[PDB]
RNA sequence: CUAGACGUC
RNA sequence: GACGUCUAG
RNA sequence: CUAGACGUCUAG
RNA sequence: CUAGACGUCUAG
């Protein structure tokens, strides 16, 4: 399975667009492709859904049960302005703690070119 | 001159915990113990230290300068989940080439019960 | 200044290997890198040395004088056994209090897979 | 294939008792066992048989063709008297060079507890 | 771990 | 500054 | 020269 | 164990 196919598959289950969970889909598929775990993640998403878990719940479970998400920091994405971040994410931005953890809700860190940093927290 | 004393000596010089180099210590000491070459391995480790080599570089020198590490394949270590691999090792896992060699940086091969196989590469 | 460069600078002034101060160097450089205080830490280290303080004293003064080490808790490090902690650090290990502070000598917290927790205290 | 079964497969081709070659069978099976090379060693034993080589010759072909036997030293076997060595081996004992190698005919080293040492050379 | 060469915003 | 590949210790 | 041997060395 | 190379000795 490809990262794009899993992204699309996870998306078709998500309500709205550009929410924190879409960003999390992006992060999960990115890191998962980077260490050849797309397969396992796919399996876990499917399991979780089949178990009656909501897709957001499933994604969170991936963050907690897939080992790579315990060891990687939330990815840093460089952006231009705070307005580049989708509106559904706006009210979910907050100053980053010393060690933000993916399995504790930290999807990514938005590092702006003027120095500012805002974390995306679920 | 025991595998444990050598393990402890090497660990005492290394930064971090559960890193690729700790695992490499494990492999080096296993093979050395298995063929009574511990003394040699030790001699080479301190010779390298005497050359100004980093402890990491020294372990690598062991693999390059002691001939047996040219002849044995990276060991296969069977594990249940990928989460049995230490956190520091996670970002060093990658698909194995056809004939991976220890003296080229391939510490070991992790065989997962789900079929997956990933090599540990420095 | 990069964390690795600062790490080597600080190491070059430290006696022995795998002491509590080596691990403390690792902690200081890790956190300092996590928020660009590398410059500040470097300046502080160098000023202290020029004033005639031992490098050990300089490191401790860092934990006391640089504000980040009063806002962050001692990092938690996952390891398998107590025998993974370097020998020079062994007699410096002890049960952790409720709120260990970096500026009070608490370098890191070792979390073992047996549940047990040991702090490294200077 | 276990070390004992292969030991026997190798024995069943050998004449006499307590010969240098029975001892060599032991050395080969030990080393192959220690580095999990029993399968390949076996494979070479029959390849040699398929060439029409004498079984003794076949074993020597193992020493020549599987690389590890260039790199592990002849094993030290501790004994009490020279009369502890099987008689068929007596006529093959002689002083050991600084670095005796298995692929050059040095099966093992007989070490007396008084310190004196005799090599077994085919 | 580190060095060299090359590629990418 | 962040990545990638190859090579070497 | 031929044939039996013993040593040394090389090779499988 | 086997084959080469080189010496040596013994015999015819």
């Amino acid at each position: 399975i490809s990262a794009k196919d899993l992204k699309e598959i996870m998306y078709d289950h998500l309500p709205g667009f550009g929410t924190a969970f879409h960003q999390l889909v992006q992060v999960i598929c990115k890191i998962g492709k980077d260490n050849n775990l797309l397969d396992t993640i796919h399996a876990e998403f499917q399991a979780s859904l089949a178990d009656g878990d909501s897709p957001q719940c499933a994604l969170i479970q991936i963050t907690k049960r897939v080992p790579i998400f315990q060891d990687v920091p939330p990815p840093i994405i460089h952006i231009r302005s705070r307005g580049d971040i989708p509106r559904a994410c706006q009210k979910s931005l907050r100053p980053a703690p010393p060690s933000p953890k993916i399995d504790r809700g930290w999807v990514c860190l938005f590092k702006m070119q003027d120095g500012k940093t805002l974390g995306l927290k679920i």
